[PDB]
RNA sequence: AGUAGUGUGC
């Protein structure tokens, strides 16, 4: 990026300086540095001559001279650069800063003084100020005639490496006060109050009182004192602030010492796993659990882990739908034998009969399915009635009566009583883990599943995943593919599947189920049934299976019993009741399963896959609470267990819990316990792999990949990355809301009132020193806040004013989003009318569902709440959008400014009210969200704000940073220290070194001072905070609003009564809660409930120090980085006292907490250090009143838990797995398109945390299976179109009707569904262009476009471009979206709705709306700027009646099973399609094909539509335009191991609703002005405004009248297309793990490309052209340049680097002459970068041709005193291309390029003797520029480098290779605890030349080949072997030059070059043996086939297969030549 | 029967 000479003399600054006015200069000399540095690259991208500080007096003498400038008055200023062009001179006054607020300055300032000689001369002078941001990297000109030059100028700038100094420097003087005076933009300025008086309540508030009790005397005075304090008033900000700092510095001093003094008082003894500390653990668990739930060990307790019974298919019976139902109900009639039920079995069997009539089912039930297929709408008031049928009464396909005579009515109730349930109405009931007995029956079900499943399906392997994904994976890994068919080849894969596809129709019948009917439920199984009994929402169904022989069935537990029918053996399952939330996820289950497989197997071959499957099944199919008990808790369990310093035993003892209610639970629990010891013994088996480091990062970092670990879950070997993974991925497959409402929030409330209550009778105590439970160290808190406080301004002065503009605290309440967003809200007050009046409705409907019941199968309070409890305080729920129309209307707020109104409603608003609604989310302990009044959101908005963006400033703080954002910041941290740990033992140890290399003499000796040096010690603290929000003190947040300098004394008062007021709020316990213990049935023993509400008197109850869960996460992470401030300064105090260094780094993240200690040691050992830091960290957490989970918290010497993204040492690492288990049920089913939407976003998601493109395209995979299985698209399936539409197969079919996403993945990565329509265009231009134009940008490409012939296309090929034209480009772009019938209702609680109502009623209000709303069309689309604005368009949104549905929640469960049914019927209305072709009803999925063909076929293609696609798609969006670009340009290069894994950015590929109201009425309310130009340009060139107008002035003459409904409807789609263009996007966080570090945009894009292509090797990319093109205006001229120096870099240092320095000008000047790089003769480079302005770049190459010149050399001494002579005679010894003397000292630079890019040179072979440096250049290994890869490389790679043309004495042709030395790499131990090596790059010593390391090769190497080609005991001697070695090499040249053959001959020409024998091979022909007579040149072909045969052969490596390879191929290509098939009739002619 | 459960439900 940036020189390297100028960043270590500034590194080198930073280190010498001491004093902050010697600092002050380094930064002010940075800025000029980056200054030019920008101008420099800049000027090279427009292609002008670089200059500075040029005054314009002589700019003017340039272009006029003959006015002199004395007389003429020119405007004394100094511009950067100018350009004089088209009569107009352009001024350049280049500058790098965030804002244009220093650009403007210098533009006015420039604009005024340059018109004193613009009307004198009559020349107009354009002042162009270039801008740039430093981070995001984005161009800002003001010139506007400059922008239609320049359409596209060339901008990869690197500011990374400059701000890496800027960290140095703000490190050491950063402390220091003297530095940051001299940092100021205005010193300090604090903007306008929010308030304008105090508040007298909260002096009076007994909270206040009570803060004071506590406090002492003096900080009591300190507090008034605080908050009275005016920052404004007094002369500086920092008056009180520094004044109670110097306080409190008595104590603090005094205790940073105390705590670090603590070093030496530590031992060897700190909380340490240990098999014994493990086990103890475990012991006190049983003991716990067989006290805490009722232990069983009966095998008839347990509960199915699986709720299915899957047996064998039977091919010998037919598989059809009448032929089964029958099979099943004959078979059910059979059942032979006595049980319970075996009677009512046999009666339902009997009630499922057709026998002959079965062609009556066949037309009955389709009469049926064809009457509701007709309607859009389900069949109403006709009545549904059976037809009886031998002894069944048929009610559907599929569906039956219960017909009572048919049944006993004693066997009637035993089935529905006691077997399905229907009317059955104290400890949990688990089966005892500990009993071998019982884990043996748990072992003995596994044992029996892996016996009968990994038995194979016989069926074939080939499943839509495979079919239309299989080749897309196959080229991935080949692995996989392999992978994959194992598990579909086997039973599970079948077991799942079916149970899939079973479930899927097991719901779709449940929905339709009646009271009085059992539904029958068929799979792909022909043995294989289920029977939905009438459920009483709940499914009840039992999987009734015919298997063949007994016991050829699986039972997981679920199973019943088998019976013996007259056939075969048929079993029935124990009646499963599951919730349809369950059974969906059973559907997707097979997604699930194959990922966990491939997932778990991934490239590990030492795993058993029939195993892996079998643990599987058990997991993907685990539904019961009683797994997530176990895969939560084991994460720990085993992390804590491998870990240094960590507390196992406490976790095991009492966090961990099992609940195994089911077998595999019992098994699963087991291996668990197994997994916790053989981590203790593994802790030791990690390596740490060998750091390469040399300068800017590292390559192959992190942690060792050794297979040593062992598996948890199956038998094998595993790797840490998968060890890892095999932890924290079980975790995934738990299901979320399985947690049953009704015991959720009894558990939560008991836990507020349990801990409320804890905090009532015990902690009474607010402050102390000891450090106690609840308690903060007043004294060390307030100086630290004080001390942290400071530095939080002093780094930012604007702080007040950020706060203002980035959270809107000046605009209107109705801007905000978290105000005016439709989330849940809390209104208190009474309602006891409406909520009495809303509860006897349904009280009544219930009777209303029970009378029908009572009629067919004859089976079977709000107001007593309020009656009962007094004191109840009445509430209810409402929506945020809603509450705040509510506050307008009835006017309490307003249009005034949001805080100015909160600072008010924060003392008007004095008791404070929230409810809890649980989350029940995947973990087993469950976690609680508090939601409370809006007058509250109001309060905490401000307080939390206000901390938001003073978090921001400190890096310590994470939660500012959003996304995976952290990911980077947990590297660039490990690094640093990685470094630092380097740099401190190299600068220690070498001392000590130099007398250990000196006496290496006597060994025994050396280890004496070996002993005695300084020692390493790295360790991560990988927290996790106990009750962050519950046990801890709120009254210390009080301090940090006191001492705060940017809040106002007026403010200050009233934000602190607030929270005053958030100390006496009250938790509403919610009704729900209340109606479980409202019917009592005998009250609990201990009743918490009870007690804090007095026996269930009030429903609510007092939460004081307990601030509610989330409501101050920033607030408190504030105090946390306080909190870990403090301990940086206790250790840093420490280490100073044993003499070394440290570095501390604390990521802070409210309750998850990283803090990464690195020490360098002198004195005591490391395992004392260790201790002393666990000490003072509890210490430090416990002194702010926050206490460390000694429990959860582990540390590590390389691993870095946070957030749960993870770091291993430097390397990045995410859990890939848990995204790819999302892509199953992840949507919201809209459509097709829009449910693959966000189900690929999940796999786009995996790639960004390093997931292999092979497991990335099986999501892929599943997500399409799983979306066309939702709407019957899969191949087979009704909604099938490959057939009716023209194409090959899916891949052709657009995205949009569904198919599949035809398109790579590093496409789909970066854009995703899109991607599929973008590779279909590309496809085209590499086919229908020409081969000039071809190889150039793709803009170019699109202009040959309209130069095409229509003609020529396919059926396909013009298919595409018709949707995609006439329906794609304008309409997330969908066509096919099936519309629903659902009502909007119950929306009584809105307030908002009633005026909707009230406005709908009254007549002419309407409409008074809609004509109100015309005339502010702004108020469409966006919400109100205003109070009126805002309040009618709430109402006005109620028009869509999507928008009404909005507001309730569907179950996305009913939700799939309702696309499923209604798929068949018509749907798709087509009128909305039709629309855009002219421009019925509803239409079914299968006319919508046929009628989509039928308006397809009519419309007409031509070579304008086609240039309209690849203008508003490609040369539209400039991302568009580079992803293209990137795929067309691509070179992929060397394939290499994924060694280094690093974090990289995404690059950047670049006012709202009150522009469109100054489109409204062009007139605005300056830069707002500027903004509408623009937006006239885009209406005007799509031509949109007329297009709108026109369709709306023929429609009021198609209708009649004043249509107001069209009025809106098409204003509207004008105002919305323009929010898009108008509002733009947030580039927001996101990280990719990539190979290396992207800079730019350029390196990121060929990392990206090469990481999603295989998955064993990536690869370095290539571009012929620049890839970063801006549009189709910008149409070459900066892509050439750049080329010529890329091209002459590597050529000046290819011949500095490899050839002969004697011969070295003779190789460039023939280079240069007869050659080519990328297609561009190098003569015309050179040309170009001799007619370029930057020369001084190629001197050393410009003098060596001739071409230098003394205005380059004076230029160049200009940028950074010389004769060319000079020049001539010091570069006499120097004979280098790349580096010539300027000087004495001083060599000219040439800057070193890649050497991967020599490939793309393409010229004339130039023989040296033997060698042809063409091939050495087109070599790929022997350009390495290491010594000893090249020295330790293989004679198969120097064998290309051969031609000789006979010559002789190979030492002699090897001449013309460098004689200089080269670079080797050396490793060193750098003595940590974590002990690695770092290797880097040294220059050697003499003998390390390239020609020596050529010459060892070739000597090492070919005497291997000798041996391996003797076939003799004698040689390459003896001339009877020279015969053998004759004849296998004449064959080589008689037969087919392959590869294999041609490397045999040049081996042997070497050797016998260098043996001297290079006088006679080149005249070596077929010898006479073979060839009958020497005149008549025939070849005997028979005896060449024996003499191969009778050629022995060796079997050394490497050549052993090689030869016999060859061999194999001469012979079998021999025997071809005679093997002609000829014609039967040729011979019949000849003779 | 199942699902939930050292909080009494479906
Ligand atoms: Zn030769």
């Amino acid at each position: 990026g940036m020189d390297y000479q100028e960043y270590q003399q500034f590194l080198a600054r930073i280190n010498t300086a001491r004093d902050a006015c010697v600092a002050k200069d380094i930064d002010v000399d940075l800025l000029m540095a980056r200054h030019d540095y920008f101008g420099r690259e800049l000027c090279k991208s427009l292609n002008i001559e670089y200059r500075n500080d040029v005054p314009f007096i002589d700019i003017i003498l340039d272009i006029r001279p003959e006015v002199d400038p004395l007389t003429i008055d020119a405007p004394h200023i100094t511009p950067d650069n100018y350009l004089y062009i088209n009569n107009v001179l352009y001024i350049i006054d280049y500058k790098v800063s965030v804002s244009n607020e220093s650009s403007v300055i210098t533009y006015d300032k420039y604009y005024e003084l340059t018109r004193d000689i613009s009307d004198r001369l009559s020349i107009p002078i354009e002042i162009v100020i270039i801008r740039i941001d430093p981070v995001s990297r984005d161009l800002h000109i003001n010139s506007d005639r400059f922008k239609e030059l320049y359409p596209t100028i060339v901008v990869d700038i690197n500011f990374n490496q400059f701000f890496d100094l800027k960290q140095l420097l703000y490190e050491k003087f950063g402390d220091d006060e003297e530095f940051l005076l001299k940092v100021a933009h205005g010193d300090f300025t604090l903007t306008a109050p929010w308030c304008k008086t105090g508040c007298p309540e909260f002096w009076k508030h007994p909270i206040y009182k009570e803060f004071k009790m506590s406090m002492p005397v003096p900080e009591r005075r300190l507090f008034e004192e605080s908050v009275k304090f005016n920052a404004y008033e007094s002369e500086r900000w920092n008056t009180n602030l520094v004044k109670i700092r110097e306080y409190t510095k008595k104590d603090y001093s005094e205790h940073i010492s105390k705590s670090a003094k603590n070093i030496f008082l530590a031992s060897g003894f700190y909380k340490q796993p240990n098999k014994n500390e493990i086990s103890e653990g475990w012991t006190l668990m049983v003991e716990r659990v067989q006290d805490q739930r009722e232990i069983s060990k009966s095998l008839h307790d347990q509960k199915p882990s699986i709720h299915f019974i899957w047996g064998a298919h039977n091919p010998g019976n037919s598989n059809n739908a009448t032929f089964k139902l029958i099979l099943l109900s004959k078979s059910l009639q059979s059942i032979k034998g006595i049980s319970t039920y075996t009677e009512a079995f046999k009666s339902l069997g009997k009630m499922m009969d057709i026998g002959d009539k079965a062609i009556e089912y066949e037309e009955f039930c389709m009469s049926l399915k064809s009457k509701a297929r007709s309607s859009w709408k389900q069949i109403m008031n006709k009545k549904l009635e059976p037809k009886q049928i031998n002894n069944a009464l048929v009610l559907w396909e599929q569906q039956f009566m219960i017909n009572n005579d048919l049944i006993d009515k004693s066997e009637k109730l035993k089935l529905f009583k006691n077997f399905c349930g229907i009317g059955k109405h104290s400890k949990p009931k688990i089966l005892d883990f500990d009993d071998a007995n019982m884990y043996l029956a748990s072992l003995t079900m596994m044992e029996q599943s892996k016996k009968i499943l990994s038995k194979s399906n016989g069926l074939k392997p080939d499943n839509f995943i495979l079919n239309e994904f299989g080749s897309r994976i196959k080229d991935a890994n080949k692995e996989t593919y392999d992978n994959m068919h194992k598990i579909f080849e086997t039973g599970y894969w079948q077991c799942i599947s079916d149970f899939s596809t079973l479930m899927k129709n097991i719901l779709s019948v449940s929905q339709y189920n009646r009271h009085n009917t059992f539904r029958i439920a068929m799979c792909a199984n022909n043995n294989v049934f289920a029977i939905v009994f009438p459920s009483a929402a709940t499914v009840v169904y039992s999987i009734i299976v015919l298997h063949k022989e007994e016991e050829n069935i699986f039972n997981p537990g679920c199973l019943h019993g088998t019976f013996k029918c007259m056939n075969g053996y048929i079993s029935i399952s124990r009646a499963i009741r599951l919730d349809k939330e369950r059974c969906q996820r059973i559907v997707s289950s097979p997604g699930l399963f194959l990922t966990t497989c491939l997932l778990f197997k991934h490239d590990n071959p030492t795993l058993v896959m029939s195993d892996i499957m079998n643990f599987s099944i058990y997991t993907s199919l685990s539904i019961t609470k009683s797994v997530l008990s176990l895969t939560e808790p084991a994460r720990y369990m085993i992390m804590n267990s491998l870990a240094i310093s960590s507390n196992v035993k406490d976790y095991i003892a009492e966090k961990f819990s099992p609940y195994t209610k089911t077998l595999f639970s019992v098994y699963m629990t087991r291996l668990i316990k197994n997994a916790c010891f053989d981590a203790y013994d593994q802790r030791q088996r990690v390596q740490l792999r060998d750091i390469y480091l040399s300068d800017y990062d590292i390559t192959q970092k992190g942690i060792k990949d050794n297979r040593e670990l062992t598996s948890i879950w199956f038998p094998g070997s595993v790797t840490l990355k998968e060890y890892l993974t095999q932890i924290y991925l079980p975790f995934y497959f738990n299901a979320k809301g399985l947690h049953e409402k009704h015991h959720v929030m009894v558990d939560l409330a008991k836990t507020i009132l349990e801990i409320e209550c804890e905090q009532r009778e015990n902690i009474k105590e607010i402050w102390s020193t000891n450090c106690t439970k609840q308690t903060v160290n007043l004294k060390i808190l307030i100086h630290s806040l004080c001390k942290n406080l400071l530095a939080d301004t002093s780094r930012h002065n604007h702080l007040r004013n950020r706060i203002e503009n980035r959270n809107n605290f000046r605009r209107s309440i109705t801007t905000i989003s978290t105000f005016t967003s439709s989330k849940s809200c809390l209104k208190i007050g009474d309602f006891r009318k409406e909520k009495e009046l809303q509860s006897v409705k349904q009280k009544k409907i219930l009777e209303v569902q029970s009378r029908k019941m009572r009629l067919a199968n004859p089976m079977f309070n709000y107001e007593m709440l309020r009656n009962a409890m007094p004191n109840y305080t009445d509430y209810i729920s409402t929506k945020v959008f809603d509450r705040l129309y509510e506050l307008l209307d009835k006017k309490v707020l307003t249009d005034k400014p949001v805080i100015e109104q909160i600072m008010d409603m924060m003392i008007d608003h004095k008791k404070f009210y929230f409810t809890f609604f649980n989350k029940g989310q995947k973990t087993s302990k469950d976690r609680e969200i508090f939601v409370g009044e809006y007058e509250a959101k109001m309060c905490m908005y401000a307080v939390e704000r206000i901390a938001k963006e003073r978090c921001k400033l400190n890096p310590d703080e994470m939660i500012s940073e959003p996304g995976d954002g952290k990911l980077k910041v947990l590297e660039q941290k490990s690094e640093q220290e990685i470094r630092f740990l380097v740099e401190t033992t190299r600068q220690k140890n070498r001392e000590i070194d130099e007398a250990i290399e000196a006496l290496a003499s006597n060994l025994g000796k050396i280890e004496k001072l070996s002993l005695g040096k300084a020692k390493g010690l790295k360790m991560e603290i990988n927290a996790d905070m106990s009750k962050w929000s519950a046990q801890d003190v709120f009254y210390k947040y009080f301090w940090l609003i006191a001492l705060d300098p940017i809040l106002y004394p007026q403010e200050k008062e009233r934000i602190l009564y607030f929270m005053c007021n958030y100390m006496d709020k009250e938790l509403i316990l919610p009704d729900e809660l209340l109606f479980n213990l409202l019917d009592q049935k005998v009250a609990y023993q201990n009743d918490i409930i009870a007690t804090m509400t007095n026996q269930l008197n009030s429903n609510t109850v007092l939460i004081k120090r307990n601030w509610l869960q989330g409501n101050f996460n920033y607030t408190s992470s504030y105090v946390h980085s306080c909190a870990m401030s403090v301990y940086k300064e206790i250790l840093k105090e420490a280490i100073t006292l044993l003499d070394g260094s440290i570095l501390v780094n604390s990521l802070v993240h409210s309750d998850d907490n990283q803090t990464s200690i690195t020490i360098v040691q002198d004195k005591m050992e490391n395992d004392k250090i260790i201790d002393f830091a666990m000490k003072e960290f509890e210490r430090a957490c416990l002194t702010f009143g926050c206490q460390a989970n000694m429990k959860k918290t582990y540390v590590t010497n390389c691993i870095k838990e946070f957030v749960s993204l993870f770091n291993l040492y430097g390397e990045p690492f995410s859990i890939y797995g848990r995204f790819l288990l999302t892509s199953v049920g992840d949507c919201a089913y809209i459509g097709p398109y829009e449910d693959l939407a966000s189900r690929i976003s999940s796999a786009q998601t995996a790639i960004k945390h390093g997931c292999p493109p092979s497991l990335a395209w099986v999501s892929i995979a599943i997500s399409h299976w799983m979306t066309s299985l939702t709407y019957n698209m899969l191949p087979g399936q009704s909604n099938d179109p490959i057939d009716y539409f023209p194409a090959e197969n899916r891949k052709d079919i657009p995205i949009e009707l569904n198919g599949v996403l035809d398109a790579p993945l590093s496409m789909i990565s970066t854009v995703g569904l899109e991607s599929g329509n973008l590779y279909f265009l590309i496809k085209l231009l590499s086919k229908y262009t020409p081969v000039m134009q071809k190889r150039e940008s793709v803009v170019n490409q699109i202009a040959e476009v309209k130069n095409w012939k229509v003609e020529d296309l396919t059926d396909n090929e013009i298919f595409r471009l018709k949707i995609l034209r006439y329906l794609v480009l304008d309409a997330g772009r969908s066509i096919l979206t099936p519309r629903k019938f659902t009502t909007a209702g119950s929306l009584r609680k809105l307030y908002s709705f009633s005026k909707y109502q009230d406005r709908l009623s009254s007549p002419g209000g309407m409409v008074e709306l809609f004509t109100y709303l015309l005339e502010k069309p702004e108020l469409l689309v966006t919400k109100g700027e205003d109070m009126k604005d805002y309040m009618e368009s709430v109402i006005f949104r109620y028009n869509s009646k999507r928008f009404k549905e909005s507001l309730s929640i569907q179950n996305p469960a009913q939700l799939f099973i309702e696309q499923i049914l209604f798929s068949h019927k018509p749907v798709i209305d087509f009128s909305g399609i039709r629309d855009k072709y002219i421009n019925l009803g509803k239409v079914t999925f299968t006319e919508a094909y046929r009628l989509l063909m039928r308006d397809l076929s009519s419309l007409e293609l031509t070579n304008d539509d086609i240039q309209v696609i690849y203008s508003y798609i490609i040369l539209n969006d400039p991302m568009m335009i580079t992803i293209a670009n990137t795929h067309i340009l691509s070179i992929y290069g060397s394939p290499q191991r994924r060694m280094g894994m690093s974090c990289s950015t995404m690059p950047e590929f670049r006012s709202p609703a009150l522009v469109l109201r100054a489109y409204s009425k062009n007139n605005p309310d300056t830069e707002m002005a500027r903004d509408l130009v623009h937006l006239k340009e885009f209406v005007e060139n799509t031509n949109l405004e007329e297009k709108m107008k026109v369709r709306i002035a023929m429609n009021e003459a198609e209708k009649g009248q004043r249509d107001i409904v069209f009025e809106l409807k098409e204003m509207t789609r004008f105002y919305q297309v323009c929010y898009e263009y108008v509002k733009s996007t947030e580039h927001k966080i996101k990280v990719f793990i990539l190979p290396a570090k992207s800079y730019t945009t350029t390196d990121f894009c060929s990392l990206m490309q090469g990481n999603l292509i295989k998955d064993k090797e990536w690869y370095t990319v290539h571009y012929l052209k620049q890839i970063l093109s801006g549009g189709h205006k910008a149409i070459n001229a900066t892509s050439e340049q750049n080329i010529a120096f890329e091209c002459f870099k590597l050529i000046t240092h290819f011949a500095d680097s490899f050839i002969d320095s004697l011969s070295r000008s003779a190789f460039l000047q023939l280079i240069i002459d007869e050659f080519s790089y990328k297609d561009v003769k190098v003569s015309k480079l050179y040309d170009i970068i001799k007619n370029g302005y930057n020369r001084t770049d190629f001197i050393p190459l410009l003098f060596r041709t001739g071409d230098l010149r003394q205005a380059d050399l004076d230029k160049y001494d200009a940028m950074k005193r010389i004769l060319i002579r000079s020049l001539d005679y010091l570069n006499n010894d120097i004979f280098s291309l790349s580096r010539i003397k300027v000087g004495l000292d001083e060599f000219a630079t040439i800057k070193k390029a890649h050497f991967s890019k020599m490939v793309s040179f393409e010229g004339p072979p130039i023989k040296t003797g033997l060698l042809d440096l063409t091939e050495l250049m087109k070599s790929q290994d022997l350009l390495n520029l290491n010594y000893d890869n090249i020295r330790n490389s293989n004679l198969i790679s120097f064998s290309k480098l051969i031609c000789c043309e006979g010559s002789d004495n190979i030492n002699d042709g090897l001449e013309f290779l460098s004689d200089d030395p080269m670079n080797f790499t050396e490793g060193e131990a750098i003595h940590s605890t974590p002990i690695f090596n770092i290797y880097y790059s040294k220059r050697g010593e003499r003998h390390m030349t390239y020609r020596n390391a050529i010459k060892l090769l070739i000597e090492r190497e070919t005497k291997i080949f000798e041996e391996a080609f003797t076939f003799s005991e004698n040689g390459f001697i003896s001339p009877e072997n020279l015969g053998c070695l004759e004849a296998v090499v004449s064959l080589i040249k008689l037969l087919k030059t392959n590869e294999w053959s041609t490397v045999i001959d040049k081996c042997i020409h070497i050797c016998l070059i260098k043996n001297g024998m290079d006088h006679m091979y080149h005249s070596f022909d077929v010898p006479k043996c073979f060839m009958g007579n020497p005149i008549t040149r025939d070849i005997n072909w028979v005896m060449f086939r024996e003499f191969i045969n009778s050629l022995p052969g060796t079997d050394i490596p490497p050549w052993n297969v090689m030869t016999e390879n060859f061999k194999k191929k001469c012979i079998a290509l021999i025997n071809s030549k005679f093997e002609t098939q000829r014609d039967f009739s040729e011979f019949t002619k000849l003779m």
